């Protein structure tokens, strides 16, 4: 689905076009050669050629898989690990770690096995890697490469960028798009937000807000910011696409009034991570509902509609009644100051709703005044059937605690309080967050579950920042076309477009 002359639009520059972005990129680490899709993948191909390195690689990708392996095969994995890397005389020796580190984990083998064993070692190992063998891929071609990969990043997106397909949903305020990326094939979802209407309503920093929460955000289960232009009539806002419907669809039309326990588990599992990604950014999202929970086509989930968040400062708090009747946390209802604990009052909301088939504080057959409904959520107690086993009980009486300061989730310890319930007692996250356990419910792919100033221009500079670094990269990967076009010379020389001599 790539267009015709893909290859001509990413052609690399010549080497020589790059000596800005090489005397201002931060070389960082941690940065270059693992949270940047494309420089890890560069950096990885440059230990290559160094016959002393690869074993630093072959083994931490071992130790990234020892921590998704489930309980009863760590031992011979563990194992497997030490007589490969650890033996003194093995075919792959790490020598950086120490004869004292691995003489300590050769002893830590005689104990139950820990999920988090080589830790201590991986560190160990990205120690060394970060000092001489980094420098050296600083002097690379590889890294004149990644110079490369950057300056293509860097340039301009405009409506030219994209290919806008039929509808993908609609808004009152702001319709959504398909936008499909003309050069790589690659799908996402636009939410075109229109100028005038944003002018005359003056959102314009609201409407900055969600499209900043979006770009620092990079959850597996929140929707993903990739890029952000302006067209000659809206600001537009391409997002990750979501072909699967919403939860509250799979609710009360797909499934029983409710799933199955065991099924809102891996739902209610998906959640927390997502929340928890977002208080990292020590974000609040107060717009938890059924409907703003996205299936995609393999049947995960994701978080979506960002447009109620909001960016807390650490150590303060916020005021805002907001959010939707039903759904609404008693300290919002009453108009005061809150942090994040409003999310975790959503998911309570959530956990309940999967397994019973309607809202706490409503019933699915019941005609009730917004004025009620309210009442019920600030005075009365929620009650649980047979659906529920002792541990979901548990686990939504806490998150509905009324008082904020003994909910669930709401001390010093985070979302890893709500991961430690003995409700996903079952529940490995590890395998969560590396996406191999299997979703319950998988959606079939053919399946369809449904006038001009100055202080604008300054924000408009604001808003359309073009694209968002990683997801970009990771675009370039999964069309393959950083592996078509990622193409050295023969024998390890130098490409014409990394040669100074003949641009
Ligand atoms: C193929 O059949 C499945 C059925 C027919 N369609 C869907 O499930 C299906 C499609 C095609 N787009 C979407 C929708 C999305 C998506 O995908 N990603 C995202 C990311 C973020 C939003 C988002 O913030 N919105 C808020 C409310 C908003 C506010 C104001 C204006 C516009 C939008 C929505 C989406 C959905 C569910």
């Amino acid at each position: 689905g790539k267009s015709k002359k893909w290859k001509e639009i990413l052609k690399f520059p010549h080497i020589s076009q790059c000596e800005d972005l090489r005397r201002t990129i931060d070389r960082d680490y941690c940065s270059l050669c693992d949270k940047q899709p494309i420089g890890r993948l560069l950096f990885r191909q440059f230990c290559e050629t160094r016959p002393g390195l690869e074993c630093y690689i072959q083994f931490l990708d071992s130790v990234a898989e020892y921590e998704v392996t489930p309980d009863e095969k760590l031992g011979e994995k563990g194992k497997e690990i030490m007589t490969k890397y650890l033996t003194p005389k093995s075919p792959v020796f790490i020598a950086q770690v120490g004869q004292d580190l691995v003489s300590q984990t050769e002893e830590k083998l005689l104990q139950k096995p820990c999920k988090e064993l080589f830790s201590a070692c991986a560190q160990s190992v990205h120690e060394y890697l970060r000092g001489e063998p980094f420098h050296e891929y600083l002097d690379s071609m590889f890294f004149d490469r990644f110079l490369q990969w950057k300056w293509l990043e860097r340039q301009p997106v405009t409506k030219n960028t994209f290919r806008q397909y039929r509808v993908l949903g609609k808004g009152g305020f702001g319709e959504v798009c398909a936008c499909q990326v003309r050069a790589t094939g690659k799908m996402y979802a636009c939410k075109r937000l229109e100028k005038k209407r944003i002018k005359k309503r003056k959102g314009e920093s609201m409407a900055l807000n969600e499209k900043q929460i979006l770009e620092k955000v990079n959850s597996q289960f929140v929707v993903n910011l990739a890029y952000a232009y302006e067209t000659k009539d809206a600001l537009c806002l391409v997002l990750t696409i979501m072909n699967g419907g919403d939860l509250k669809f799979h609710i009360y039309n797909m499934g029983n009034p409710g799933f199955e326990e065991e099924r809102a588990l891996f739902y209610a599992a998906e959640i927390l991570c997502g929340l928890e990604d977002l208080h990292r950014e020590n974000t609040v999202y107060r717009n938890l509902k059924p409907e703003n929970i996205l299936l995609d086509d393999y049947g995960h989930i994701r978080i979506s509609d960002l447009g109620l968040a909001v960016k807390i400062p650490e150590g303060d708090l916020i005021r805002g009644r907001v959010g939707t009747v039903g759904y609404m946390a008693p300290e919002v209802l009453n108009n005061q100051r809150y942090g994040l604990s409003p999310d975790y009052w959503g998911l309570g909301c959530l956990i309940y709703e999967m397994i019973e088939g309607q809202s706490p504080f409503r019933g699915r057959k019941e005609k009730v005044k917004r004025e009620e409904v309210d009442r019920r959520v600030l005075e009365t107690e929620e009650v649980y059937s047979h659906k529920f086993s002792e541990e979901a009980k548990s686990i939504c009486k806490m998150l509905l605690t009324k008082d904020a300061k003994q909910r669930l989730g709401c001390q010093e310890e985070g979302a890893a309080e709500v991961k430690r319930h003995p409700f996903f007692r079952n529940m490995n996250f590890k395998r969560l967050e590396a996406g191999m356990l299997d979703p319950p419910f998988v959606p079939d792919p053919r399946a369809v579950y449904c006038n001009l100033d100055h202080t604008d221009d300054d924000f408009y500079s604001k808003f359309s920042t073009g694209s968002v670094s990683i997801p970009w990269q990771n675009e370039m990967i999964e069309t393959e076309c950083f592996k078509e076009l990622n193409v050295f010379g023969p024998n390890g020389t130098l490409p014409p477009d990394l040669n100074r001599n003949h641009p």
